[PDB]
């Protein structure tokens, strides 16, 4: 049967800016029920629910433990899954994607993803496993390979009903350690466009997607074929509050346009009357479309300020966050014998 995205909510510790302008905290949990509220300057709570709740003292390991390992066991199986980090610009997307590599708790989804898939294929000599990623951003509505060698030639998307929707010419690599996904994981870093704004000073200009391949043989013939995206989306702003101007504002209106795009796929999968999904608004939400309504096991990390001054942006995140939960999936695993 169908079953549902799941959801969850991670609150980051206050920022500089917000200290500077004095502002309170606005959001409240309860972790071990799921519960998350957010409190206007009134007192008035809006209250909801998710499969998971993380404050400001949240670890990326809780996170990972908690709710992505499950997802990374079933691509090991032959499942597709998606994890992605959605949320306003410096919210912790990108931290909770990539975190702080040497400090063990802190280390994020995507390297405890690559630990999580080679320990369970060193522990496994009855399948013999391959393993391939791809890297890719969505920048000005145009998909770039991060890994590639012409990290400026726009790629195309096709669609084909046993592969879904894929990027033609995308570089693929083989990776047989952990070491391997790292270096492509760093060179990728360094390819993807970012820039400075008054709400993060290290700001992702691109939605990027980071794609791990499992593809397992079988002792009785069969080939399962796993496939695992990592997801780290850029963030909605304000230029009132980034003070953007030029490219970086050209790259704002682009970043706004298709997280809204995601927003209304989000609201016409829930909303009980659309016989339509709106997937082709931007190449983001072609590329995310088989999570969101798909052959797919998929969680969204919806990310969120602590601010006062960030209640209309939280609660934004919060509200879109609250719908893709009751967004139904029908995941099966991808095994073609002989
Ligand atoms: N939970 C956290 N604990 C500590 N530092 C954090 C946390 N979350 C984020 N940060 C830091 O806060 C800054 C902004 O977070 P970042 O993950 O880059 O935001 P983002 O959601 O990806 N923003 P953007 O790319 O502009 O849409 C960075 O310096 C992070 O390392
Ligand atoms: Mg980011």
């Amino acid at each position: 049967a169908a079953e549902s995205v799941r959801v969850a909510v991670r609150c980051r510790p206050f920022n500089q800016r917000e200290k500077d302008l004095n502002t309170t905290l606005c959001v409240g949990m309860t972790p071990n029920v799921g519960q998350v509220n957010l409190n206007a300057p009134d007192g008035a709570a809006k209250d909801f629910t998710f499969d998971g709740a993380y404050f400001m003292d949240s670890t990326g390991e809780q996170i990972y433990n908690d709710i992505v390992f499950p997802l990374v066991e079933n691509v090991i199986e032959g499942y597709n899954g998606t994890v992605f980090a959605y949320g306003q610009t410096g919210s912790g997307k990108t931290f909770s994607m990539q975190g702080i590599e040497t400090i063990p708790a802190q280390r994020g989804v995507i390297p405890r993803a690559f630990d999580h898939i080679f320990t369970a294929t060193a522990t496994t000599e009855n399948v013999k496993f391959l393993v391939h990623c791809s890297y890719l951003e969505i920048y000005n509505e145009e998909v770039r390979d991060l890994l590639g060698a012409d990290n400026k030639q726009k790629l195309e998307i096709k669609e084909q009903p046993d592969r879904g929707v894929y990027v033609a010419g995308l570089s693929m690599h083989v990776c047989h350690d952990v070491p391997a996904c790292k270096e492509l994981m760093t060179r990728g870093f360094n390819n993807r466009h970012v820039g400075a704004t008054l709400m993060n000073k290290d700001s992702s200009r691109s939605h990027s997607i980071f794609t791990v391949y499992v593809e397992g043989m079988t002792e009785t013939g069969s080939i399962r074929m796993g496939k695992l995206n990592l997801v780290d989306l850029a963030g909605s702003e304000r230029q009132s509050k980034t003070g953007a101007t030029g490219d970086r504002l050209k790259e704002a209106t682009k970043i706004n346009l298709s997280l809204s795009a995601l927003g209304n796929v989000i609201s016409a999968l829930v909303d009980g009357k659309s016989k339509h999904i709106p997937y082709r608004d931007s190449k983001l939400t072609r590329l995310l479309q088989d999570s969101l309504g798909g052959n797919t096991k998929t969680i969204m990390i919806a990310c969120v300020s602590p601010s006062s001054d960030n209640y209309d942006e939280t609660l934004s995140t919060l509200r879109y966050a609250n719908r893709a939960k009751n967004i139904k999936n029908k995941p099966t695993i991808n095994e073609d014998p002989l």
